[PDB]
């Protein structure tokens, strides 16, 4: 399953950050009356990445433009915030992987347990797309909450020859500050993981929601045409 | 299979050192005429262990007396240590993890893709043993080089309640150093990673070395009891 193109909103100060993860951010939040998302075009380094984590406001697309990047995904959903997948109690978690191929388009509905990685030696593209969905709360900036965790934990890339330097605060952050944005978001790559197998089920690889994506590629547009009726920020 | 002790070197000075990857290690280095090692008695905190590496100058035993830590272990060995086992050419091997148990005793030969971690939320202990192969040169403890790894990326411990605070720097030579001391280290968990099942094969299960075990056991206590035939320090 592919995608032609999902366009950046063009903003007068664009939002660059390096996220603790390891991943090149230009991000923006969007809303129009009947939608809210961020959307960031990134580039990841040779093993940049989150470790796995799980999603309660938003619904995820990942679109990847030269392939390279392995995602990881799981069958299984964790609906409740409040059972960690831990050794702890509720359980770790069964993942597989999935090597990207040019333009492919993977969509990751709230409550699935996904994360992804760069395991080649050079730097490959990367576009995510987080919808607000119908449990989020209002942030300042109307889409779910994305934006302002990245924002919070990652530091401002105010020279992009220059990566700043990331810190085991800014690490800790990325982890402990994940559940005020509701993110399940682990510390550790195996804390939350069970197995990671190479077979992918075929149910997760049907997952698609086209009509949301191109809804929001309409809002982006709309927003660098200048279209008053939507506002990216 | 088990083992009931693996005693320690009784030093006047103890080498406490705190690893980059999370380890609170005593460790020390012993030698005879026959044989010579390092040895640690460890205490890994949650989420603590080492990322997959690969060994060329020792062959390596886990002892854990509580159990609690996974371990990580292929069935595939790497001979050449000039060829990773990574994307970009030689490829990415499947590791089997082992849930250990109380007392349990694992031997994993030099070439073989190892690692572990604390998956649960308690601190919990493991000793290892890291003896000296033919192909090794001598470095100045005769250990085969793991102590003198440990010593030279990792910050001494000071004080056991109040641990030094690693370094970005310690962190990249953990990975960068390693080479110079027989050790193909991983940077990131999935970097020579494929798949991890949890159905260890029998060949790996069935892996044991008691006899140079039991005979370094014998060095430790006659240390301990004043034999100037051998040495630890």
């Amino acid at each position: 399953h592919t995608f032609d193109d999902i366009p950046m909103p063009k903003l007068a100060d664009p939002l660059l950050i390096y996220t603790p993860a390891n991943e090149i951010f230009d991000i923006a939040s969007c809303s129009a009356k009947d939608i809210g998302f961020a959307i960031a075009h990134a580039q990841i380094p040779p093993g940049g990445g989150p470790m796995p984590h799980i999603h309660y406001f938003i619904n995820e697309w990942f679109w990847t433009p030269e392939g390279g990047i392995e995602l990881f995904h799981s069958t299984k959903q964790y609906p409740n915030m409040d059972e960690l997948p831990v050794v702890g109690g509720a359980g770790r978690g069964d993942l597989y992987s999935i090597q990207s191929e040019p333009k492919q388009l993977i969509y990751s509905p709230n409550h699935y347990m996904h994360g992804f990685v760069n395991p080649t030696d050079k730097t490959l593209p990367i576009v995510f797309v987080w919808m607000r969905n119908e449990v989020a709360p209002d942030f300042p900036y109307h889409d779910g909450g994305m934006r302002e965790y990245f924002q919070a934990v990652g530091p401002r890339i105010t020279d992009l020859n220059n990566l700043p330097e990331l810190t085991n605060a800014q690490r800790a952050a990325f982890a402990s500050e994940a559940p005020k944005y509701g993110i399940n978001q682990s510390s550790y790559f195996m804390e939350y993981v069970n197995t990671i197998s190479d077979k992918l089920p075929a149910q997760i690889a049907k997952l698609k929601n086209d009509k949301d994506l191109e809804r929001m590629v309409e809002v982006i547009e709309a927003f660098n045409r200048g279209d008053k009726s939507v506002t990216c920020s």
